């Protein structure tokens, strides 16, 4: 709004094995935290996928003897973050890869869309959040694409009505996560999305993995015509298609991965491979903070603009973003007038100089300082209603 976005996904399941709590966020680097994910029913009902993580878990200073009805979990922890970081906005994210199967039904009728908006906004206002992010992966045809716009317009309308009563003058944010593959984005109502939304977070990653016939760059900027098997996708073609399709450049936030995708038993990038192997927490996927691994050296495809660790002894290649990659992507996004950087996801980042999110903050320079909201007079949680005072 008044500067670049530097946003990050915070997953509610990251509080378990990953042990990444909201207090662990380096909040000074972040303009938006995208709190992920709420689930969705076929009738449009938005629901918590984890009530413990969301609002029940007691942290060390969460009393067992508070009066009233009170929110704990990540909700209270994030409200603390918001108080201490007035330029940091928290968005309620709905859907994702696993929980998008009910979006078509949820967007399909006026009643369902109204129920979606009301239930989503109820969580947002109860939890003390600044907006809503919709991650429908992915609208499959024209009917769904049109219905997505109808859904977003309903949420925008209801947000504005909510603010007029309970946060006058505050602009609640409405965003999406958006596909970088043309097979998906060619179905979207791009011009409508450009008009109705505050931000489009481009998922400029997951270009290559276990689903690909050869090793590929996961999040490269450009095609490599001298080694095109290494670049099954590229970000630049997607960015230009979004802008030319009617999404204003300043609303596009360039997603970047804080993880690598591994390829086993291979000679290099663009080449044959056997499996993806193990991961940090799930097969084929490695936290950036574990990379590069011991005995691996980072190489760079300067045409594609993509790095990868290589270990000459084990034949493991891992495609991942480095601090230098982030500097290059920030130079790129600034050159096209984009709105900033987005990251999936917070728990996997390094701390200090090698933080991808911190690298992005420094390369962007002037971050969005638009003030968050701390007034929730209609929250059902007394502690949120009282601003934790
Ligand atoms: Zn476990
Ligand atoms: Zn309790
Ligand atoms: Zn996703
Ligand atoms: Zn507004
Ligand atoms: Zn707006
Ligand atoms: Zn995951
Ligand atoms: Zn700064």
């Amino acid at each position: 709004a008044n500067g670049y976005a530097n946003s990050v996904y915070f997953t509610n399941w990251g509080i378990y094995d990953r042990n990444f709590q909201p207090a662990d966020l380096v909040a000074s680097d972040v303009t938006h935290v995208i709190y992920s994910f709420m689930n969705l029913q076929a009738d449009g009902t938005v629901i918590s996928g984890d009530t413990y993580a969301d609002y029940e878990k007691h942290y060390a200073d969460d009393s067992w003897n508070d009066v009233g009805t009170n929110a704990y979990g990540c909700v209270k922890q994030l409200f603390k973050v918001k108080k201490a970081n007035r330029g940091l906005k928290v968005l309620l994210s709905i859907g994702g890869w696993t929980w998008s199967t009910n979006f078509p039904s949820a967007a399909s009728t006026d009643a369902n869309r109204k129920n979606f908006a009301k239930t989503a906004i109820t969580f947002m206002k109860d939890w003390g959040f600044d907006g809503i992010d919709i991650d429908w992966e992915y609208p499959a045809d024209a009917t769904q694409a049109s219905n997505m716009i109808l859904l977003l317009k309903e949420v925008r309308s209801q947000l504005d009505a909510y603010a007029a009563q309970y946060a006058p003058g505050y602009h609640f944010l409405l965003t999406i996560a958006a596909p970088a593959g043309k097979d998906n984005y060619s179905k979207l109502r791009l011009a409508d999305l450009g008009q109705v939304l505050d931000y489009i977070n481009l998922m400029a990653y997951d270009y290559a993995g276990s689903f690909s016939p050869l090793t590929g760059h996961d999040a490269n900027l450009f095609n490599n015509p001298s080694n095109p098997n290494a670049t099954p996708f590229n970000t630049d073609s997607a960015v230009k298609d979004y802008i030319n399709g009617g999404v204003p450049a300043n609303k596009i936030v360039l997603g970047m991965p804080i993880y690598g995708r591994s390829f086993q038993n291979t000679a290099g990038i663009g080449q044959t491979y056997n499996g993806v192997g193990s991961g940090s927490w799930e097969a084929g996927i490695w936290d950036y903070k574990a990379l590069p691994k011991a005995g691996a050296t980072v190489q760079y495809d300067s045409v594609a603009k993509g790095y990868y660790s290589y270990n000459s002894a084990t034949k493991e290649l891992i495609s991942f973003d480095t601090p230098d990659m982030i500097n290059t992507k920030v130079a790129y996004l600034k050159s096209l007038g984009l709105g900033g950087s987005m990251f999936w996801e917070a728990s996997a980042d390094k701390k200090g100089a090698d933080s991808l999110i911190g690298t992005s903050h420094r390369a962007l320079g002037g971050l969005d300082t638009t003030q968050n909201l701390l007034s929730y007079p209609n929250s059902k949680y007394d502690n949120i209603k009282n601003g934790l005072n």
